[PDB]
């Protein structure tokens, strides 16, 4: 009666072969886009690779590790404490001659 | 002879069209799983395209920077250590009138 199809399914209209908008002939029932898709959802699958691409835990460790306060109000703040002298340096020499 | 179908396939009893349970009529061959199974599968690509939400690398940066030791043993620690006074303070002035 009617194809429908409309969630998890979808049509429209079709008859003699020639072609089609993005879609032509090609048999490839789903595949004329269920080929593009699987082609274009492989996108998370490229990405997870990669977030693979083994070192498993190694990341993770390296990731972890190369944390740090890497930054500064920090500088500032590090830089300023460092900034210093040996504590009172000058200070702790007057402090006695 | 027999749909069988027990992995990645299922099978079970059918016949006049009627309807039947989660399921009713609706063509929908695997669809009618399917479309609720992709609605469901849509799950994780949900969090996934959140994950996302660009913020590429920015996101990361954002985490890492936000990390500290923002917490205390810390305070109690970073608290405590703070918790000084100028050096010897009081024991600083004291040390020379």
């Amino acid at each position: 009666v009617s194809r429908g199809v409309i969630l998890g399914y979808p049509d429209g209209t079709f008859r003699g072969t020639q072609n089609l908008t993005r879609y032509e002939a090609a048999i490839i029932i789903a595949r004329l886009l269920d080929q593009m898709r699987d082609g274009e959802t492989p996108a998370g699958m490229t990405a997870e690779d990669m977030t693979a691409l083994q070192n498993a835990i190694q990341e993770l460790a390296a990731d972890l590790a190369a944390l740090g306060v890497r930054v500064s109000d920090l500088e500032a703040n590090a830089v300023s404490k460092d900034d210093f002298a040996r504590l009172e340096a000058r200070i702790e020499e007057v402090a006695a001659a």
